[PDB]
């Protein structure tokens, strides 16, 4: 069967997107859309990764730990756990005042990629996970079309 | 009477000749709307036909049906639901063709070229009767629309869960 998935739509710097985020026991993909250019980003994440993404971010969450804390976040069903969208360059930017340090190329793929910053609220601290989302163009008409159709069928079959 | 109700919706996909297409049918107030697209290319086509269109339509072909008549025999056949009717989809040029065999210059243009023609074939007797449904070409959908649509099904599905 398919992983559990969850998707809501908000606004991040200037824009509205729709967060997706599918869940199964060692699986987490996230993928984002932008809503008015169809633009698309995405990511999947094993246990490995993401364990060591929280040690390096500075708190260490075990993996259905660190997915539960997202599924909240896009939920909006916590105060404790918020999301931002980010580029390279404003991510560098956070890592800098994170560090209290001044501050001093970047390929095509990489201008273009995004990152889904999960934030987690412990006391008065901010810590932010940041999860790199690779872009992916825009989706295909025929192949959004096959989806139309089968959802329309699913919602024609519940019916009766 | 025989007639398809208002606010209905049918959509099937099948072959015509040797390729999948998704043929939607929907009855609006007072208004037939077919909507046909390649399940490969995502290329549309759709026209819309009030009472008088199809019924003048009808009697043109030779055998007039009354409009609401018309309207469920078209909707029998996307379900498939009778053996006396069943459905082509031709271009310009293959509907001229077939019309020169049953018993010359053509007229040209970008959008006679990319129309396409739903028959609704209908038999009576051992006599096969095709009324020709002209379908303006649309071009393919836009990618942002349709997941703006994708997202509204599964919230939809989303709720329908809770029954």
């Amino acid at each position: 069967e398919v992983g559990t998935v969850v998707q809501e739509e908000m606004k991040f710097r200037g824009s509205e997107f729709a967060v997706k985020v599918e869940m199964a026991e060692r699986l987490l993909i996230v993928e984002i859309s932008d809503v008015v250019t169809a633009d698309q980003w995405r990511g999947e994440f094993g246990p490995a990764y993401i364990e060591d993404l929280t040690r390096k971010t500075g708190n260490f969450k075990q993996f259905p730990v660190f997915c539960s804390m997202l599924e909240s976040a896009v939920h909006k069903s916590s105060d404790s756990v918020t999301l931002d969208l980010l580029t390279y360059s404003d991510l560098e930017l956070l890592r800098n005042r994170k560090a209290g340090v001044v501050g001093r190329p970047q390929s095509p793929a990489l201008s273009a990629k995004r990152y889904l910053i999960l934030i987690y609220t412990v006391e008065e601290a901010r810590i932010h996970y940041p999860l790199p989302l690779p872009y992916l163009g825009k989706p295909d008409p025929a192949e959004l079309q096959k989806e139309i159709r089968a959802l329309r069928s699913e919602l024609k079959t519940l019916g009766l």
